[PDB]
């Protein structure tokens, strides 16, 4: 409607094909003519993450450790990650012919082209790292659900959760090296874990971590297993 | 089949989703069961580039001023520009567990990532330049037939190709920034098209270049009007 008339004064609108969500910023949202101006540059901006809806951007205005932000370096592929800017300078300019915006004025920085262009390959990044099977303490901070979304969207096939203090060697699942990856927050949970594992699977390979160890490596969209940083037990 | 019979001895095979043309390599081509194995691999080589193939991918030793490599940077977007061992090497580890290849240890040499990226917005790059009508004089290199068509997959809209020298000013077509763009091939040729536009045109903008200017725009995916390399003559 109004939207049909702004966009009216334009001959050659670009589709930028972007099916995105965002986090840290559009807080207010969009009226209901920017919704459509945007649509008709082939933009969107979808409130949650849906595997059906093919996301490949995300808006954010720098790296964040948000459940979105995580999870769209798990998109295939990942195509842009731009700063709120980028809708906000193009919007201000439509509202007042031609647009004239350089999109790579406006990428996120630390997500470079060598961390986007792995979300292109064949695997995910836990799947190259072998870790397929993962236990985590149940106490961990962002709630149990939040992570083991996060980490299976980059590849991990089963998430284990123990219960803190009642759960015994037989709730723990290996990996299918390291037989037994644990992700822990508490000094006292390693060494726990240490004396039950060495106990009932003596000899057997382990790798204890914290949340840190995993965020950074979907950062990077790499597991260095060379890395000492954040791993706080491990035997090999 | 047989390929089957040699890949059941490999357990997740992972799915690469390439549609590549080559070029400078793979010159003895690929037998049936190779071809079956890259099939499964999720990798095809076409021979020729078609539009709706919607290919992703360049095989190539390095940057090459061939068609192909040329019409790879039109690519929506290009994927991956890899080297023929990328298939040589894996093939050879196929034939002989999994298949243990880094797809990044084959990336083209000199390629900058942030130029392939580019094929991931909206426009071709002579559309961003505003360069969509075009004079070509007819004895130019390779032919007018293979110029034309790398340059039109490139954004721009009309190749007009000028007889030299029996030829007057009603054979130049206007560009419809630079009213006039000429590609030529000889000093006597940027002396006469300037004489010529200058008598019947006076006072309009006037672009005259090499057709190594259209290549490194190509190259760079960026036609950078503040250079004046491969410029044989403006007037803006």
């Amino acid at each position: 409607t109004k939207a049909e008339k702004i966009l009216a004064r334009f001959n050659e609108l670009p589709n930028y094909d972007l099916k995105a969500v965002c986090t840290g910023c559009f807080h207010d949202g969009f009226n209901e003519v920017d919704i459509e101006i945007l649509n008709q540059l082939g933009i969107k901006i979808f409130d949650n993450i849906k595997e059906t809806d093919k996301l490949n951007c995300i808006f954010a205005p720098k790296i964040l450790r948000t459940e979105k932000f995580l999870k769209s370096l798990s998109f295939e592929p990942l195509k842009f990650a731009l700063k709120p800017e980028f809708i906000i300078d193009m919007l201000k300019q439509i509202h007042s012919s031609q647009i004239n915006i350089n999109l790579f004025d406006y990428e996120i920085n630390g997500i470079n082209e060598s961390i986007i262009s792995k979300t292109k390959l064949p695997t995910k990044v836990f799947e190259r790292a072998n870790i397929r099977c993962i236990n985590l303490v149940n106490d961990i901070p962002g709630g149990v659900d939040t992570i083991g979304s996060v980490l299976k969207a980059h590849g991990i096939e089963k998430i284990n959760v123990l219960r803190s203090k009642k759960c015994t060697f037989e709730d723990i699942i290996p990996n299918d090296i390291f037989k037994y990856v644990l992700i822990v927050t508490k000094a006292s949970q390693v060494k726990k874990f240490t004396k039950m594992i060495n106990d009932r699977d003596k000899n057997e390979t382990i790798l204890i971590v914290e949340w840190n160890w995993c965020v950074e490596s979907i950062f990077h969209l790499n597991v260095d297993f060379t890395s000492k940083k954040n791993v706080l037990y491990q035997k090999k």
